[PDB]
């Protein structure tokens, strides 16, 4: 059950603290906490939840007042009913919480708040830049990233964005991931998961210059290639096709899913 | 649109010649799809991969659509957007993307009924000939042990690893194939069931084991057989008690 939204302007954190002292936290089979969840951390010991790790979908722990649990991934084929039933694995009690599985592929807002609602505990949820986007043609991109040094993430798959590519800088040895030639570029293919691209962007974390990933090359259509792009953390300028679509992507990526 | 056929292919040829196939963006058809083809030259089909989802190829009267996979993210919204590029005829096919943890039924339905295009679809692969049985996990070593079948064990089941480490002391347990006292299969929950039912389709042998994924992966026992499916292997399956049997085998033999 959903007992109160905590957006501050009905309910606050101090004022909810009075209710319970226990945290729902959501992981991967992994033990590594959702982003939304390590974000409700202040300096916890966490150390125990990979002391039993790896894990099976459904496995709680608990250490003091804070509970983990065990959440299916969306991204890996997981659905609302398999997430629903993992969390009625919690032991029923007052939880201050978020919702469970977002962000790049992983579970809508709307399937977070169905298996939020049909547990038994109640919840107290927590809620989950528009400076960057641009509407740069790839010559412009090309020659902002050589002129900056940026990485320049690039679908190796988009035929027509390799020939460019090669009839510019002639010579170039294309593989997979970094290929400093000219453009300090960042190859990935249509094959590797969008969210899996992300991960690697967000940990090489340093300025970028890309097209919104997954957008056409992964089947996303502006939308979803948006959702997704929520999840990069690195500095980035994002280019999108027209200036009409600027306000489109904004729009995308300001909304809740 | 749609019309389900209880026909066969063959017969079906004779409404109409145009096929419908789905393939992954490697290029590599889908199981249904795979099992429509008589010997037709599909050399055509690696020529131009990699894909993009929503990619159409054609050579003849076969059309093969770059479809989405629900193992891997794929939505419904996306499923019926590769459909959609499609162009507007009739069509013998299967529904798109079935297989573990792949489209439901009524996803393929929905995504093929969005569609412009009329199908006339053959029926998926999935069931009288069962092997389910109730056997604990002692019982299910003792015929493993006797028949030297390949036992599929989930790693990360702590009760599971405690009790074939004690009954075959010294194992030194490791993923996949570790043949001591029984010929085990080591996968980890970590290990999606598609690609753990891949492996054992493609060693093609006797196995007995519990409906992967159940418990493991976070499926209940509806969502572990109708994975399940997906095994070509000869295989022993044992459920909890013997009242599961016949749910579990209800599962098996369902439509979605």
């Amino acid at each position: 059950k959903i007992k109160a939204c905590i957006d501050e302007v009905t309910t606050t954190l101090e004022e909810t603290k009075f209710l319970t002292n226990k945290l729902l936290l959501f992981a991967d089979i992994n033990g590594k906490l959702y982003h939304d969840s390590q974000n409700m951390l202040r300096g916890e010991d966490m150390s125990f939840l990979e002391k039993d790790a790896p894990y099976m979908v459904g496995d709680v722990i608990t250490s003091g007042d804070i509970t983990c649990v065990v959440i299916p991934s969306k991204k890996a084929g997981g659905t609302t009913e398999m997430l629903s039933r993992a969390l009625k694995k919690v032991p029923v009690d007052e939880y201050i919480t978020t919702y469970p599985g977002q962000g790049c592929a992983g579970y809508t807002l709307e399937e977070a708040k169905t298996a939020l609602k049909k547990c038994k505990s109640a919840f107290y949820v927590l809620p989950s830049e528009i400076l960057g986007t641009v509407s740069w043609n790839l010559r412009e991109m090309l020659a902002h990233a050589e002129e900056t040094r940026k990485l320049m993430p690039i679908c190796m798959d988009v035929r027509a964005i390799m020939a460019t590519i090669q009839r510019k800088y002639k010579g170039i040895k294309i593989q997979e991931g970094i290929v400093d030639y000219g453009v300090r570029f960042f190859f990935y293919t249509s094959k590797e998961p969008v969210a899996s691209i992300i991960t690697k962007l967000n940990s090489l974390n340093e300025p970028l210059v890309t097209m919104p990933i997954g957008y056409v090359t992964h089947g996303f259509n502006l939308e979803e290639a948006a959702r997704c792009m929520r999840s990069l953390r690195a500095p980035a300028v994002v280019s999108v096709s027209s200036p009409d679509a600027v306000t489109t992507y904004n729009g995308y990526l300001t909304s809740s899913s």
